[PDB]
């Protein structure tokens, strides 16, 4: 009963043109993709990149989630998160760990790789486009609790724990390449990704229409300007509140026709939208740093 949390890739370079790893491990002689356990205080998503790094030697990008896989183990389950990540560049060295790597068409990777559930993953990998930008909507850390007067509180900072989750999302919100900031007009947002903002001297635009007072009068004003930021060059960051997000989330899904495959709205949570050619392909719900 007790969950083995790990996360790994399908690293690709280049669909049908695409090649994908594939890597041999001498302690199983497995063919495999690249994944490995959660250190205490990752997510997924850092995991993942750090364990392609470590198993391939390439650096990457990771995009869309490709689903969970679980099995036995005499611990308990293990439970690996995929995504697809893109490779920035890299060189494999074999050693004891991982003695072999190669580089595959799908259909070619497919009779590669023994376990049933990492050609699952491959067949998800290959079912919508991989060569995606992305848009991460964030709901603020923890910033303790409203006040009682009617409505909002502008100034309400972060709280110890929300600070912390802030420092925390750095590399997860990193690990999908995030280039520029966006937040609503409260502090508790801009404080959610000013860590994300130090790390990339990036300013953080602020952004009045993504308010919960500004989505409750005007929602579809909020609409708008959420696709005008994911219009724009670059993977966006847009730091919003929990009366926001939900609505803006199942707007777009429904409109794209994309179903996610987990819901939720904690703070501290990324929502991953994964776009092609202008259109949603992925939204992918994941949960706030400290939280499984
Ligand atoms: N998709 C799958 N379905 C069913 N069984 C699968 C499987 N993948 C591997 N195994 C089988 O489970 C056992 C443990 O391997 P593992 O889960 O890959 O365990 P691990 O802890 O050795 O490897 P990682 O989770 O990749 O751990 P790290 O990279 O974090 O490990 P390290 O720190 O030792 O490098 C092996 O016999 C393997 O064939
Ligand atoms: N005084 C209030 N007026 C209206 N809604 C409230 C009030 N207090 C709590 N809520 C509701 O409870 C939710 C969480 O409130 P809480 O005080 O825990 O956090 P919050 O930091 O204001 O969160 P968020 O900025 O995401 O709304 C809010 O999103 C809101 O839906
Ligand atoms: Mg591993
Ligand atoms: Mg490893
Ligand atoms: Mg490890």
């Amino acid at each position: 009963k007790h969950t083995v949390r790990a996360a790994g890739a399908v690293l690709w370079r280049d669909p049908a043109t695409v090649e994908v790893a594939v890597i041999h491990r001498p302690r199983y002689d497995d063919w495999s993709l690249p994944k490995g356990k959660l250190d205490q205080g990752e997510t997924e998503p850092v995991a993942a990149a750090r364990e392609i790094h470590e198993e391939t030697g390439h650096t990457a990008v990771l995009g869309r989630r490709l689903g969970r896989v679980t099995y036995p183990i005499p611990q308990g389950t293990k439970r690996v998160w995929y995504w697809a990540a893109k490779s920035t560049g890299g060189d494999f060295s074999p050693n004891d760990e991982v003695d072999k790597l190669v580089w595959l068409p799908v259909d070619a990777a497919m009779d590669q790789l023994q376990y049933p559930d990492d050609r699952k993953v491959l067949r998800r990998f290959v079912k919508r486009p991989v060569d995606t930008k992305t848009v991460l909507v964030v709901r603020h850390g923890t910033a303790g609790r409203r006040s009682r007067y009617k409505g909002d509180d502008r100034k309400r900072p972060l709280d110890k724990r929300g600070r912390a989750q802030a420092e925390a999302l750095v590399a997860q919100l990193m690990a999908f390449g995030a280039t520029t900031l966006y937040a609503a007009d409260r502090v508790r947002c801009h404080q959610t990704i000013e860590p994300l903002a130090q790390e990339l001297d990036q300013l953080i635009h602020n952004e009045p229409l993504l308010t919960e007072e500004a989505y409750a009068a005007d929602h579809k004003a909020a609409r708008k300007r959420l696709l005008e930021i994911a219009g724009r060059p670059g993977n966006p960051v847009i730091c919003t509140q929990g009366k926001v997000i939900p609505g803006l989330i199942e707007w777009w899904c429904e409109r794209a026709k994309v179903r996610p495959e987990t819901t939720g709205n904690r703070k501290g949570s990324t929502w991953v939208l994964s776009l092609s050619d202008g259109e949603l392909v992925g939204a992918d719900y994941l949960s706030p740093p400290d939280e499984k």
